[PDB]
């Protein structure tokens, strides 16, 4: 249901279930890579995250630094995708310009697949992006492009995204979103009747 939609929560404790099947699911988790970041999630709680339920048949996008560059590649498998591809995205200045043993000059984001998936547009783009860091911790915006042209029209679904990750196709969520927005009728339905006074705990 075309326009953005979001819901404001606690990625840990929404009943995910209400929101369907999805063709394309995009995560950039808090990782424990540092415990300090007033939003991370431990090791246990990433596992533990209800993901299979999301999907059927399509496609995994999962954000990984550092040590979850092994520990998102477990989630991705004990979710039950298999990782077929690695995206990475070199970080360039305005003027195209590249920005503990190494300096890094890109970001990882793994490809997992589920099913399988039918009528995507496998092979359209290739597995490097090139693109200006706007802000810090702000992810390409040409990600969304290529999740289009490989999905066109389906429903994707983004887990831990900011207000500015909210796109067409898409349902955000995170904890620093601005309330509940959804249009979908069935997702209003199946939210209304697990959440009927509107709070989203335990
Ligand atoms: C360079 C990259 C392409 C790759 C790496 N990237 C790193 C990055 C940077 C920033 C964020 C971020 O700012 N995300 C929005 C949050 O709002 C922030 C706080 C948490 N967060 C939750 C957390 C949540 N439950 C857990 C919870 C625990 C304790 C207290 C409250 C909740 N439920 C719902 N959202 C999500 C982000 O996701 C990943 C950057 C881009």
């Amino acid at each position: 249901l075309f326009p953005p939609q979001w819901i404001c929560c606690d990625i840990r404790y929404l009943d995910v279930s209400i929101l369907g099947k999805f063709a394309v699911v995009m995560a950039d988790p808090p990782w424990d890579i540092h415990e300090l970041p007033y939003g991370t999630l431990t090791d246990d709680e990433m596992r533990r995250l209800n993901i299979p339920v999301l999907q059927d048949d399509g496609f995994l996008f999962l954000w990984v630094t550092g040590r979850a560059m092994e520990l998102g590649r477990e989630c991705l498998n004990l979710w039950g995708y298999e990782r077929v591809d690695e995206i990475i995205w070199v970080k360039t200045n305005q003027l195209q310009r590249i920005i503990h043993w190494l300096n890094h000059g890109k970001e990882h984001c793994l490809v997992g697949v589920k099913g399988n998936p039918q009528g995507f547009n496998q092979g359209l783009d290739c597995d490097v992006i090139v693109a200006e860091v706007r802000s810090t911790s702000h992810k390409p915006d040409e990600i969304y492009g290529m999740i289009e042209r490989l999905s066109p029209g389906t429903r994707k679904i983004e887990l831990f995204g900011r207000p500015h990750n909210v796109q067409p196709n898409w349902i955000t969520l995170g904890n620093q979103l601005d309330g509940i927005h959804l249009l979908d009728p069935d997702v209003v339905a199946r939210f209304k009747q697990r959440y009927p006074d509107g709070i989203i705990s335990k």
